Parts: structure tokens; sequence; C-alpha cells
């Protein structure tokens, strides 16, 4: 019965109810006016004119690589553009932030509430006649059909960008410092109170953990050695908390920043290597700071990895999965003239988006071993019994699965999909046209237009009868690919705001931290500015194996 | 020990060790560069010429009324010059925050951990041979010695700007929010996680003493009714831990925000006041909403007071203290087109400048009698017996005390202040003349040159022996006054940037909440940019007595 039960705001206008059965949109600074903000400024109608969709700009930054392998060894003019990437992003992210599940108006409790995922758009109140608003049926379709219909993987589907099982634990590893979900209090609840990226999976969330996890001598963090191999140490050892089932033997219960890493071996591969990392630039500043203390080592180091994480997100990672040809650059003094608010507050939506399980291949190929999940999951053996060279070299190798495009979900997390959805609900998610409205994308019309396809989009109608209604997150993973691309509009037009914001909102992009003394000097400073995927595996596995984010 | 140790970078370079005995100054972005940040760029020169001192601007926006009368009536010119007033005092704070009491380097610990303080310069090494660095003596002065020579007050002096005990009890109650020091853990440390201006005061600083406080019905706050009139509720009818001595009686036990404002009536006058101005506003609300519900008229009403008092606290209180014939002017509008950045953390050297301890007078006088401080303290009888009307009357017309020039410290708190000067010591706090470059200030030369004077500049020489170890605390209150001020130069150009930033950092003077909807629509709007501090008294004071922070 609330009268903003309809969205009718559009253009990012606010709601707001004036009465049992009225509402008032709030139309400030959104560059239209009028009962819903559809009533165009001027010169809000010669920007709309002029902008380019994100399918031409897409189109544009994947198609004349011999035009940008000019503009990239151009200085000047791969700075102006990447200027240009980064404020044109983060103006689609409200910061400070505004929303969250039990919030949908602004209030200092969800402003302050450090212990709540923020929200891209309010939720749909709670007595609302329909799940998303007024339009649609009484109940969303039964998960159970969204899954098995057009989520689940029948053959396994390739990933045409080529990604590997680098990407794909990369992406888990490094997206859970920042994706803690509090499940005793619910799924818009977060334990890393960090909001960002401030490797707590490597250091942990407090500092009872991280000084559990510490040797206390030149800054390094504890470690154990296993046939001459450099691995984390025990929870016995520490005794820091980590999730095992109870037949892990005690040796191989390692502890580390992030609870759950002993889940896969694949995101512990990632913890050793950067546990490794702490402990060669510990070496390194020592070498320069005879003077320093374990202190002043241990939290130079850290400052450090943290640039380091943030130079490869960009330049290796993010630079993967956009598949431009323009070659992305870290660099926070393109910010500096420019408003920008150095400060994030990390969105559930975001979390949601993220939930990429096609990745996911059918078994994991080790050597000439091929691993079940039920084979994978939980057993740190497997890490020991291979090493970490064999496991890049293997994962390097093996392509991952097509994240968009439908039924690719391994069978095995179907229950994860499956809750991904559920909890989406749970939540009060708007529909995913409301989302594209958010992010300036044309409303989806059709089904077979979501999909570009016919079964799939006939089973969703079917479903969901009306595409207003369609759901974020299946849509997701049914969408269009761009061509030979892993992912539709949708993922890349929400991923990349939330993601940008993120890395650039860190503190030390900020003109204060962005120094050489911050990360002890020169030496420093040139280990995140020079940092790459594969130097971090080159400096902290054995042999120097090559590696990337792409099969060869 | 420290080779940083002689704070031997100038113009906000920042020391780095670079051996057991060498060190090297990081100058980037100062402005100047050399072996010590010392030799100034073509354009710093230029700047640096042109620049007035801020001896001379504090004279001309203290003279030339007609002029400024003029300047007032001319919206464009009174935005120019309002704008520019907050961009040159918040560029002089780092934010995000940098040091600490236990950090004199950048760290994730210290940017991370909002139980402490933040720091303006980093605190004085361990190590280093003297107090403030290699300056002065072993040992600093005998901190009694300073406090009975030149600080505590012989003749009551009054404030020749002619501020009230209306605007003594405001500043204590207002800046209370933000200055909570956390004694468990020690003076560099805070309760108020918060870091400005969120009202805890008023609502409590977690969610579990707010919900003891409320109604739960309207919006509201709990209250009793004592003689028809209404003041907040007790101790024992709402479980909220207050301190009180045991004996003070079950209905006098009043429970508000802040567990410390029981100290005084002066105190709890404001807390009534504003408990009063909460519910007065969810009636308003109340109206214009009938289809809201108790947490949405609660929460809006928190963001209108919020704003309310940012709007008091510019145009009001800060206009007061100023001393200035320019009409200062709270307007979030201002920013929007100007890099700033929306976020605040509060810094112990704003806690200490702002012990004004000699704005108290020897008596309180209300009505026709003068309590001593022994018969003020814990005695909210004293505020039941006279009535508010009666409180603001009587402190309107009471003048305060003048903070700068000295010897105005009433010995009734002097334990208070002598706590002021050995927590500063104990979190090793530099110089007077350190803190006076860290503010665009040139160093004094002699300690006649601070007091103006010659009897208090001859007890500190002999005390300190050389003014570059004069230490900032007592500085601020021996320092000669300008002209007929209550203030010196040091208290008003280290006070305001931390101020302003402190006011206009708040979240709800971002673009994202700065509109109609965020407040109820333009009738909650109404109230924050029209509220005053004689409409705060005259809404909820019976009688509706006149008031100002200037005595008449
Ligand atoms: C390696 C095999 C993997 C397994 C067995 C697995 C399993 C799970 C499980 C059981 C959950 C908890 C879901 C719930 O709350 O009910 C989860 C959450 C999640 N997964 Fe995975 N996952 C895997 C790989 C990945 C990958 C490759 C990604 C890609 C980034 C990913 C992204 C996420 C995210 C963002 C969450 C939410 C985390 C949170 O909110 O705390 N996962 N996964
Ligand atoms: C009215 C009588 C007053 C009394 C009896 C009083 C007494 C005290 C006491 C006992 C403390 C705690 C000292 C400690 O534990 O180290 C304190 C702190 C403080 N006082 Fe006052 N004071 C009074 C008025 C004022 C006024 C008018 C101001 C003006 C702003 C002021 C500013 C402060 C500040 C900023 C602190 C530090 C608060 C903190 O860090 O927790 N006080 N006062
Ligand atoms: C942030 O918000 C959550 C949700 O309201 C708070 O958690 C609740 O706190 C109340 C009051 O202490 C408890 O009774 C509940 O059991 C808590 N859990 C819920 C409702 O999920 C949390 O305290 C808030 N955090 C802060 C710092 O205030
Ligand atoms: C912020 O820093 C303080 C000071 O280091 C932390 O308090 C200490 O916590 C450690 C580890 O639990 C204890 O051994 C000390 O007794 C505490 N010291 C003091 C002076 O209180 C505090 O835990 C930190 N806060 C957060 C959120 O990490
Ligand atoms: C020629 C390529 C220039 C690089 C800029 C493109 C980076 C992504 O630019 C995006 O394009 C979308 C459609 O115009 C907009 O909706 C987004 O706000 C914008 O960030
Ligand atoms: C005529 C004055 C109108 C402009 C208002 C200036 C408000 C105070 O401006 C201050 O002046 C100081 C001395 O120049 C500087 O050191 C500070 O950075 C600046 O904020
Ligand atoms: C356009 C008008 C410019 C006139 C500016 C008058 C400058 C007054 O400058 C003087 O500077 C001294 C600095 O120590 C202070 O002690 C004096 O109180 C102050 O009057
Ligand atoms: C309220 C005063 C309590 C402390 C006074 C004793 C400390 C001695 O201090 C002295 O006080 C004299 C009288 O004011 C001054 O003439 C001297 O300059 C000063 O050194
Ligand atoms: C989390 O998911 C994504 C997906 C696509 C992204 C694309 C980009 C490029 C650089 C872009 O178009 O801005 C950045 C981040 C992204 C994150
Ligand atoms: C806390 O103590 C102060 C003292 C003086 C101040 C002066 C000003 C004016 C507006 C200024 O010159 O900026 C602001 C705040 C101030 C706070
Ligand atoms: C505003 O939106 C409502 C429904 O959301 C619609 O009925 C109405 O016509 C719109 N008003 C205007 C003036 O366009
Ligand atoms: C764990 O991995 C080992 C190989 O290292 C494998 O032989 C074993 O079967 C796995 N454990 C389980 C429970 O499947
Ligand atoms: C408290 O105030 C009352 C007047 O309201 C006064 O008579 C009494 O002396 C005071 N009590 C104490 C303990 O000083
Ligand atoms: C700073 O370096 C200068 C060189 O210009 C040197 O003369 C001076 O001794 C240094 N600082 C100190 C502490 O004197
Ligand atoms: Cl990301
Ligand atoms: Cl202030």
């Amino acid at each position: 019965a609330n009268p903003c039960c309809s969205n009718p705001c559009q253009n990012r206008g606010e709601c707001m109810s004036t009465g049992f059965d009225q509402y008032k949109c709030d139309c400030t600074r959104t560059g239209f006016y009028g009962e819903n903000c559809t009533t165009p400024e001027f010169l809000t109608r010669i920007k709309l004119l002029l902008k380019p969709t994100p399918n031409t700009v897409h189109y544009i930054l994947t198609h004349f690589k011999g035009v940008w392998n000019i503009v990239n060894n151009i200085p000047f003019l791969r700075s102006l553009i990447m200027k240009y990437v980064l404020t044109s992003r983060s103006y689609l992210i409200d910061s400070p932030p505004t929303y969250n599940v039990h919030y949908g108006y602004k209030s200092w409790e969800a402003f302050s509430n450090l212990s709540y995922y923020t929200r891209a758009l309010p939720p749909v109140a709670d007595d609302c006649p329909t799940p998303m608003g007024v339009k649609g049926n009484k109940e969303l379709p039964d998960s159970k059909e969204v899954l098995e219909k057009v989520l689940l993987r029948r053959e396994f589907i390739p990933d045409p960008q080529g990604s590997n099982m680098m990407f794909a634990f990369f992406a888990q590893h490094f997206t859970h410092q920042f994706f803690k979900t509090d499940h005793k209090r619910g799924p818009g609840f977060t334990r890393g109170l960090g909001h960002g990226v401030d490797l707590n999976h490597i250091y942990g969330e407090t500092l009872d953990r991280q000084h559990k996890l510490r040797l206390f001598k030149d800054g390094k963090l504890k470690y154990q050695v296993i046939g001459g191999e450099v691995y984390p140490p025990t929870v016995k050892d520490t005794q820091v908390e980590m999730i095992y089932p109870p037949h892990i033997p005690e040796n191989l219960q390692f502890a580390v920043g992030q609870e759950v890493f002993g889940l896969v071996p694949g995101l512990m591969m990632y913890a050793t290597i950067w546990l490794r990392e702490h402990n060669r630039v510990c070496d390194i500043l020592k070498q320069e700071h005879p003077e320093w203390g374990d202190e002043q080592l241990f939290q130079t180091s850290r400052l450090i990895l943290i640039g380091e994480t943030i130079k490869i997100v960009i330049e290796d990672y993010v630079q993967h999965l956009s598949g431009y040809h323009f070659k992305l650059k870290f660099d926070p003094e393109l910010l500096f003239n420019q408003q920008f608010q150095y400060q994030n507050r990390i969105a559930s939506e975001f979390n949601t988006l993220y939930h990429w399980h096609p990745l996911l291949p059918d078994t994991f190929n080790i050597e000439d071993q091929e691993y079940s999940f039920k084979q994978f999951l939980y057993n740190n053996s497997i890490l020991l019994e291979h090493g970490l060279t064999q496991f890049v070299e293997s994962f390097t190798r093996q392509i991952a699965g097509r994240v968009a495009g439908g039924r690719n979900v391994p069978i095995a997390v179907q229950a994860v999909a499956k809750a991904s959805i559920d909890q989406s609900r749970e939540m009060k998610y708007q529909s995913l046209n409301e989302y594209r409205k958010r992010f300036s994308l044309k409303p989806y019309t059709s089904f077979e237009e979501l999909t570009g396809e016919k079964e799939m989009a006939a089973e969703l109608k079917a479903l969901y009868s009306d595409i207003d209604v369609m759901e974020l997150y299946p849509a997701l993973l049914v969408e269009k690919p761009r061509p030979d691309a892993i992912f539709g509009e949708t993922m890349v037009e929400l991923g990349a705001p939330f993601s940008l914001k993120g890395l650039m909102g860190n503190p030390i992009c900020s003109p204060q931290y962005w120094k050489p003394s911050t990360f002890g000097g020169e030496v420093g400073f040139k280990i995140i500015n020079t940092a790459s995927i594969q130097s971090l595996i080159c400096n902290n596995v054995k042999g120097c194996p090559f590696t990337s984010f792409n099969v060869q």
C-alpha cells in the first residue's frame, strides 16, 4: 500500500509518500523535472542525443586493435582515456552511501551501521502487493524451476575470452575479502567492516587474529615448511579459528586471514602465494631500512601488498575480463584534479552479481589427475601433493566456463546458485529492468531481447510472464553475451562502477597517501607500480612458471 | 635516536629514516623541494608573496562594517567568500586521515582503527632524546608550576567579545558528542566512533542505548513531566547508564544520550531543549506524513536535528566567536563544484585546543542565586527549581571568561587543566611552533611575542628556556588575544580548519543527501535551513525568552 511501490520516479529521482495514497518525486540534480522526473532539461536533451550506448562503446574498445596499439603508447592519451573510465564509472555509485536491506529511505542508521551491505537500489517495501512492487504475480516463480530450466549446466560451455582457473580462483580469493556475509544476522549483513581492499583475507579482520598470524620478527607472518616449501601455519600452532570438517588432520588445517579459505585448494594456493609475498616484501624493506622494527616492517609491507593487489586487479585481472585493446592503468594521480570520494561501502548487488559459479569446470585438472568437486573441496593434501608450481602450470592451462549465455552453472553447486536467487528475494531486490535503468541502461522489452535466443526466453516468459518482473541474478547468467565475450551488457555496466570505485576509493590512492614515503621509499613504491600476476607468481612460486589469466 | 627526531622536513614534507643516522624528506606536492622541502617552486614563491597573514585577514573581517553590510546582501559575493572560507580551511586537514598516538608513519592500523583520535602532527618518537624531539631540556617544566604561574585565575577576566553562559554551555554540550575520551584505553582513544556531528549525545552512541531512550510511538524520545514541564526520563525508567553520585534522587537521575551530561545543569538544560526539539519535529512530520511509522519518524527527525545543529553552529555559534562582520552561511551547495571529502576523523589536538575552561565563571548566577562549583555540580535540582525559562534568561545575561590572554582558569577546575597539559605530554605532542608551522603560521621568536606582555613571558622563559619547546595547550591560553577578542591567532588558525571540516564533512552535506526528500520534504528541509539558537529556544522553552550567544 506504500504509494511508492510502483517505483514511479525515473532517472534517479527519489520517491516519498505524501499521504496514504499519494507520492512525490524529488528530481533534485537528476537533469529532469515533472511528476516522475521524466521531462528533460535542455542540456539533458543534448547529452542524451550525443551519448553513445554501452554496446557502441564496447564495440569501439574491442575493435581497431592497431589504432589502440598507437593510443596505448601515447601516455597523455592513455591517461586521458583512463581518467574518463574512472570518473564516468564512479559517478554511478552513491558516496557517501544511502540505502540498505532495512532502509528504503536515507537514515543515520543506514549511513552509520557498517555491518550492513549498502544498496544501489532501495528494497521493495514490505507492504507492496507483489515482490517487485506492483507488477507480476503475488509470488515469483519457483526458484528451483528457474534454476533447472535456464541455469544448470548440460554440457560445459567454455569461456570464449579464454579465462582460466588462475582467473577463476583469483576472482574468488580477491572478492572474498569484501564479500563476507554475516549469516548469523542475514544476507544483507557483512563481516567485512573495511568494505574494500584491506587484505583482511591475508591479515585477519580483527587485531587479535592478525596478531595470532604474525611472527613479531622482521614484520613477517608465521609460516611452516613442508618438504622444503613455505605454507601457512596451522590452527593448532596459531589458535586462529578456521572452518574445516572434522576429518581434516591437525597438520592440514592451514590458518590464514580468511576463515573459509580452507574450502578449496585454489584459495589456499593464492593464500600461500600472498603470504610468501608479504614475507618477501619484509625482506626488501629490512634491506632498505635496517633501523626499522617489526611493527613498521609489517605495516609498510601491508600497504605495499594493498597497492600490488589494486595494480594487479586493474592491469591484469580487469584488463583480461574487459576484453579491451585499450591498456588500462593503475594511476591514482589521474583523479587528483577530479571530484572523487576516497571511501566505499560494499553493495549487496555487487555481491550478488559476482556469484560467477559458471566459471567452475566439471573437474579440477591438476597434472594428470581430474578431481571431482567432492575430491577437491576441503582437501589441502592435493596442494601439498602437487605443489604450487604444478598448481599454477595446471590452472593456467585449464579453461573456465562462460558466465553469461545461460545453462552453465555446475550441478555440484546448484544449491549455491538457488541460494543466490532466494536470498535476492529475501532482501527484496527490485527487478532486472529497474537495475538496468539505475545504471543508465534501456529496459529489455522481451525475454528474447534479454537472451538473444528463443528457447530459454520462452521458458522464462512462461515462468515470469512480464519481462519487467524478471530478476537480476538469473538474468545476468542467461543474458546474451557480447560477441565471443564472457559477459552481457548488464554484468559489465553494473560490475564496472562497483569495481573501479572500490579500487580507487582506497585511502592509499588519496593524495596524502600516494607518495613514496608511505611505502618505505622509492623501492617500496616501485614494487607497487611494477606489480603483475606474473611477477607475483615468479617471485613466490618455485621455478617461476609462466602465468596469465588467459589460456594459451 | 630516530634521525627524524628534530622534525627536519618543512612545509608538510614527510620524514623517513634511511638508516640508523640518516633521513630523507618526501616533498611530494608540498610546493617545495630540496633536502628539507625548503626551496620553493616558482609558483610557490609567487603565492607566498601575495598571501596575506592571518592577522591581516582577521583585521579585514573585523573592520569595514559598511562594506561587509553591502557584501552580505549580494548573494553571489557572499557565496563566493563563504566557499573560499570552507575550501581554504578544509585544505589544512588530512582526509582520509593519517597519524595517531601510536603511529608516526601511515599504516592500515592508523587508518582503519576508529577507536583512536587522529593526529594533525605525528607523535614525537619514543626514542628521541627530548620530549619535543631534540630541543629543550631532558624533561618539560613541572605542569603544576606552569598551571599556577600563568594559567590559574587571580581575578575573573571577562570576555571582551561578550560571550555568555548560553555560549559556554553550548560549546560544552555540542563538542561532547565528538570529544568522548576512552579513559580505559588512554587519552589518545575515543568512544565517539561517528567522529563528528551524529547527535549521539542525544540519541546514544549504540543502538541498545538509543532503543532504551525511545518511546517507539510517533518517532519520539521518552520523557517525564514534572510540574507540567517536559524533562528527560529517569535512569530507573529507561535502564540507561548515567554517571551520578549514588545519593542523587531517583527522579533527578535524568537519562540522556551522553552518559556524562548529569555533570552540570547547563548541559542538562541543552539536553532537555534538544529532547523537546526532537519530539516537536516528530509532531511536524506526523502532520505531514500520517502514513509514516515510528521508525521513519524517528530517523527523519534525527537527520533534521543534525541539520539544525550544523546550521546553528555555523550561523550563530561560529558567527559569534569569529567576531566577523561577514555573515557566514550554512550552504552545502557551495561545495558541489569543489574537491571536498565528505568524511571526518576527530583529531586529538582539536580535543586539546577546545578545553576552554576559562569561559567558566567564579559562580553560576541563576535568578537571584549565585551557585558555587560545589553547589552546581551533579545538581539537577537547580534546573527543576528555576526552570528552563529562567536558566535561559540568566545564562543569556551572565558573561563568560576570556580564553586567551593568560591567568583565567578557575581554580575549581585546576585538575582538569593540569590533565590537559599532562595528557598532551603522554601523547607526545610536538611543540607550539611545530603546530604553528603545520597550520601556515610563523613560529614565535620569543615568549614576549607569544603573550604580548612581560610578566607571564618571563615566568615562561624561566620554565621552558627555549620558545621552540613551548607547549601547545598552555600557549593557547596565554597567547596575546586579538584586539578585544576572546582568542589569539593560534586558536583560530587551528580551530577553524578542524571545525569547518567536521561540519561540512557530514554525509547530510553530500549531494545525494542534501535534498528535500531526505528530510521528509520541503517542510523538513525548511526546519534545517531556518534554524537558529533563538528559534530553538523559542519553540521549546516556555514563554519564548530572548536568547543570544552574546550578553546584551
Ligand atoms: C571453487 C569452488 C566454489 C565453491 C565450492 C563455492 C561455494 C560457495 C558457497 C557454499 C557459498 C555460500 C552461499 C550461501 O551463502 O548460501 C559461496 C558464496 C559465494 N561465492 Fe562461491 N564457490 C566456489 C567458487 C566461486 C568462484 C570462482 C566465485 C567467483 C568470484 C565465487 C563467488 C562467490 C561469492 C561472491 C559468494 C558470496 C560470499 C559471501 O557473501 O560471503 N565462488 N560459494
Ligand atoms: C561547566 C563546568 C565544567 C566542568 C565541571 C568540567 C569538567 C571536566 C572534566 C572533569 C573533564 C574530564 C577531564 C579528564 O578526565 O581528563 C572535562 C573534559 C573536557 N572539557 Fe570540561 N568542564 C566544564 C566545562 C567545559 C566547557 C565550558 C568546555 C568548553 C568547550 C569544556 C571542554 C572540555 C573538553 C573538550 C573535554 C575533553 C572531553 C573528552 O575528551 O572526553 N568543559 N571537563
Ligand atoms: C547494526 O544493525 C544491526 C541490525 O539492527 C544491529 O544488530 C542488532 O542489534 C540489536 C540491538 O543491540 C540486537 O537486539 C539484535 O539482536 C541485533 N541483530 C539483528 C537485529 O540482526 C547491530 O547492533 C547494529 N550495529 C551497530 C554498530 O549499531
Ligand atoms: C584499535 O587499537 C587498539 C590499541 O591497539 C586495540 O586495543 C588493544 O587490543 C589488543 C588486542 O586485542 C589488546 O591486547 C589491548 O589490550 C588493547 N589496547 C588498548 C590500549 O586498549 C583495539 O582492539 C583496536 N580496535 C580494533 C577495532 O581493532
Ligand atoms: C573510445 C572509448 C572511450 C573510453 C570510455 C568508455 C568507458 C566506459 O564508459 C561508460 O560508457 C557508458 C555508455 O556511454 C556509460 O553509460 C557509462 O557511464 C560510462 O562509464
Ligand atoms: C577578506 C578576507 C575574506 C576571505 C576569508 C578568509 C578566511 C580565512 O582564510 C584563511 O586565511 C589564512 C591567512 O591568509 C590562511 O593561512 C588560511 O589557509 C585561510 O583559510
Ligand atoms: C586593505 C586593508 C589592509 C590593512 C590590514 C591591516 C593589517 C593589520 O595588521 C596588524 O598585524 C599584526 C601582526 O602581528 C597584529 O599584531 C596587529 O593586531 C594587526 O593590526
Ligand atoms: C590563583 C593563584 C594560585 C597560584 C598562585 C601562586 C603561584 C605563583 O605564581 C606567581 O603569582 C604571582 C601573583 O599572581 C605573579 O605576580 C607571578 O608572576 C607568578 O609567578
Ligand atoms: C565485476 O565485473 C566487472 C565486469 C566488467 C568490468 C569492466 C571494466 C572496464 C574497465 C570498464 O568498462 O569500465 C571494469 C570493471 C569490470 C568489472
Ligand atoms: C574551534 O575554535 C574556533 C575558533 C575560531 C573559528 C573561526 C572560524 C571562522 C569562520 C574562520 O576564520 O574560518 C571558524 C571556526 C572557528 C573555530
Ligand atoms: C507519473 O507516473 C504515473 C505512474 O507511475 C503515471 O500514471 C502518470 O501519468 C505519470 N505522470 C506524468 C505527468 O507523466
Ligand atoms: C584428497 O586428495 C587426495 C590427493 O591429494 C585424494 O587422493 C583423496 O581422495 C582426497 N580426499 C577425499 C576425501 O576425496
Ligand atoms: C543543589 O541545588 C539546590 C537548589 O536547587 C541547593 O539548595 C543545594 O545546596 C544544592 N546541593 C548541593 C549538594 O550543593
Ligand atoms: C636540513 O637540511 C639542511 C640543508 O639545506 C641542513 O643545513 C640542515 O642542517 C637540516 N636540518 C636541520 C635539522 O638543521
Ligand atoms: Cl572487482
Ligand atoms: Cl566546532
